[PDB]
């Protein structure tokens, strides 16, 4: 409430949809100023490049600028962007930075190494964000390096609070997390797009179809957050017996429709953890 | 619309979830609902009674309290509210019903018995409405006057979102957004069981699956993407995302969220058939 | 129609002159970039009806492998990957300064053919593509990377080239794999949907020419709305979808198949066996 | 020449119709009116956009135009018919889009009012908007030899277009009237294989639609079976057999084949209700 | 090769110039029972590809459908169901006493054909058959029924033609909705696997042409050895079978896939669709 960060300044190395929603994100709370972030891509053509620039953003070619712009340093790049970068920039690190890597299964370990060789006891955190961050919604997990202070982890909770659910879990379950709600987003959108071909196929117009099918879905899981009850029994409750939603239901279990989504969370973590090795 | 007092024939989950948005929007104080059913014994009547809503036995007292009245009830038990309380329709009466399937038409037919011009509205919400996230259609009635629908349309926003339709969409609104809850509830407890099979902690993961859904659903709401758009703004070549998408797109996953929402609307209409 | 370019001092040559060869020489000679006479091919078999096809066009046959080499300046071996080993190791030492080798083979790398090329003489200039037979209508899809002595002037130039008879962009070598997968493997995936859409219109009562007709135009105008539209496929695909109707009822059909994971499983077969036919 | 269009419906067709005609420079965007019951759609604000009249009014159209296209769904047509059917005169040729209503319904509607209607049936597809439409029509008893030849030569200035008996109407809609959303369906698949396989999305999407333009042209401009063009290109042992056998291992063909019969049989289902 | 007979009285008309017209002039003229000139025939479209094979036999072709009435004695209706009705009226009034009406229809029944052309003229002469196009190749499978008043004679003449261009045998006209099921869609069932035979040889590394020419020779000889066998195909298939090999291994994934059931379904589909396709 009113939370501003006065001398923190922010970069990005990767200007990409997860640099563009987090900018967006942390200067709707009004965190931060868009003038106090600067991030650099190697395509300056994006338009997540030119969104960024219409917010304020501080935006550059050069990797080096960002980093000697920045306290708090958010690699938003590729998994395997991830050592170019960090060979990169390794010398310019200096005391004040905090290197957040958003790469999705590169550890700690890894990135501590690669830094190390420049200058030892690098401050470094993990992280696992999505881009509903963009609207002030996001998951977030994020686990804290060696060398991270005590203060570096409740300075990045802080902050990502801001723009969503953010807490701290040990390492070795951010592959986990990964998979559940770093890919999430994608699920529900893929779901969400197949509920209006149903509405659609039913004979409700496209555009009110996606409205309610986005409406229900975000009801559903505002409710259970909400709620100290299990999620099967908020089912129990709106399942009128006979009725059509328990018909619906059955035609749900009858393809596996559980099943598929337990395989997703796991396909995913598997390849995430791929990615690292 | 301050000295509007609104009245629930059925004290179910729906009449709780309805009065606990009202109450929180604040745009109805507990004292001016009323509700009666004819198991006074339900813990929705016990919750209900805690809001300081108004209870009875007697569906009268209801009518006469009401100035909206929300049947509230089966669809099966319809036709005996409206005979049991036809008599006492005043004209100052919009009558909103809430079953699913129930025509306007054999809703003003029976009311038209004791009293011609009933004016009726018929929607369908659904029970997010009472963390005022509910997605919510009506559909006017023959002597529905402008100025009831606006009111409709006034109270229900308040708890979510509204919007006035053609009567025949009801069926398919009620597959897709009446059921929808369910389908999301399902989808959460099984996308938690797959945070615990890969190691997370239970409350961990249907905290973040909860989160995903709904960060999921308000991004695509304040988007001018196409949701396909948005699946791949955010699927890395070789990623994670793509290759859980794949497995989902194997099982036919789409096509069973559309089995979903037919088979509710197909059920829908067989319960007024 | 034509591509208002002109290689004037452009000789081409083809080793092997089967269907790529064909298509790519009816392509530049149709675009009018280049005229028959300097392209030449050359086959082991010059029997086949893709020879003749090349002779009616007027190309220039050899049955020497040789011939070809010192009659051309850009050198596209159309081989099969399995024979550029013996192409490389029969041709390796009538490569000169001039030439630039354009491998058309799947999943042959950049890396192996400077290899076997450089054992005769250093720094060849090799380009690795991959494109598919719709060039033969100034309609197809091509990717290519530069190896290692490739000049700038030299992927400008087949960029050149290949985009009259199609689209054309430079690649990272590391995506050709998938974009054999896609673009490249792409046609026959398309056949294949046609003669089933034609097969679903005759079960309907229509008479196989006007049913493999429609189908046809009606690929080719979705795939031309989509390269023109500033609209996700998605969206495209809802616009045609009235409420309740004809269109959503078998889009529906399709999706309880998996027919998108048929797709992905297509594109993915077809790049990881790309990837086992060079090692 | 002087020719005026009118589109009774303002919805997608008539979006890509009038797109189509106005890219051709067949007839200008301001000879061309529209009338739809909602006028806050957003092919309504596109239409505007390109200069075609807009009106809520059908008799307007219908007094507007010399040829009169029907682009609404297939249960508002006789509604249609009624509220227009004395404004018809006979300089107008009215061309039914609608899905499955057949010619005789429409002459038997307007017979009412005025004789010997110039009715004309089609199905066309929205790749018109670029030109490269899909279309059949049939001519009925009224029409003149001029009327089917002018509607023939309007329809091919966006793509192809031929006369077919009425009776192949129905499957002439499963096919290249449905046709396209199975493409644009295929080809965000075949993106999302691409993708999965490390192309980004852009280049996917490109190399795919390229793939599919190419290979349609290719075939239409072959005198071959696309089976012998299947196996041209097909080398033993290679990528594309491999690819092609997981294919036909999901009954690749048979789903394509399904879904022309259920657009088909959904298509005589909209005109028998 | 040939069949030593000769019906030398004989003239042969065909209403329709399609496919089967085609295939059975192409067949009796090979067999050596009929000379090209005696065959007359006519369709309403005379630019049919079958037309044009027509005339370089040497048939007599003819727009009009009386001019091949009057023509014939044996006069074959290989038209398609729907357009039998408009035949029958078109030319029923000029039947003949010494006509053998022979229908080749799908589903179509003596006794509508009969119903039909006994309001012109009592008792017609008709005859229902199905065949099949492989009779192009003497290799035909041919069933019979004879009409209410075909004579001993109609039946018999009729068994002399069409067993000189394959297996032919008279049956109950009750059980030919079942034989199209079976003989009738037979030959289209065997292009398909055919066709997905040599794909699979072709996966396998073998070139397409000697995939198909194998796969055909495959079947060729195991058909012909079921005719000439005293064995059950079930004994004929053990028989190749080594255990432990290679046969047993790819009969498994055929079974696993319920390859017989796919079979069964399909004789059944086409028959049931066979008894739609006149009522
Ligand atoms: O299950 C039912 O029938 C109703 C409709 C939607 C909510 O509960
Ligand atoms: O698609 C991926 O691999 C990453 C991880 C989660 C979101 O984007
Ligand atoms: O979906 C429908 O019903 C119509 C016909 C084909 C295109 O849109
Ligand atoms: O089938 C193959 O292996 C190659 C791929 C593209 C052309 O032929
Ligand atoms: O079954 C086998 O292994 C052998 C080879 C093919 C015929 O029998
Ligand atoms: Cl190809
Ligand atoms: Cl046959």
């Amino acid at each position: 409430e009113n939370l501003y960060f006065q001398s923190m300044s922010v970069g990005f190395i990767g200007a990409g949809q997860l640099a563009f929603a987090l900018a967006k994100g942390f200067t709707a709370a009004g965190v931060l100023a868009a003038h106090k972030i600067m991030a650099s891509s190697p395509d300056m053509d994006l338009a997540t490049v030119s969104a960024l620039r219409k917010m304020g953003v501080k935006l550059t070619p050069h990797n080096k600028e960002t980093v000697q712009h920045s306290d708090v340093l958010f690699l938003a790049v590729k998994p395997h962007i991830i050592p170019f970068i960090l060979d990169e920039i390794g010398a310019d690190i200096e005391d004040r930075h905090i290197v957040v890597s958003c790469a999705a299964g590169v550890t700690i370990s890894s990135i501590e190494k690669k830094l190390s060789a420049f200058r030892p006891a690098p401050r470094v955190i993990r992280c696992m964000t999505n881009t509903p961050v963009v609207v002030r919604e996001g998951a977030t997990v994020y686990a804290t390096g060696t060398h991270a202070q005590v203060e570096d982890g409740r300075l990045m909770e802080q902050l990502l609070s801001s723009v969503g659910f953010c807490t701290e879990v040990e390492e070795d379950l951010i592959d986990a997390v990964t998979g559940l709600s770093g890919s999430g987003p994608a699920y529900a959108f893929t779901a969400l797009d197949a509920l209006a071909d149903g509405g659609v196929k039913m004979g409700l117009p496209r555009r009110l179809a996606v409205r309610l099918g986005a409406q229900a879905l975000l009801g559903a899981a505002k409710m259970l957050l909400h709620s100290e009850q299990h999620p099967g029994q908020l089912k129990d409750n709106v399942s009128s017996p006979g009725g059509a939603t328990i018909h619906a239901l059955h035609v749900l279990e009858s393809g596996g429709f559980r099943s598929l989504l337990i395989n997703a969370v796991e396909a995913s973590c598997i390849r995430t953890r791929e990615l690292q090795s």
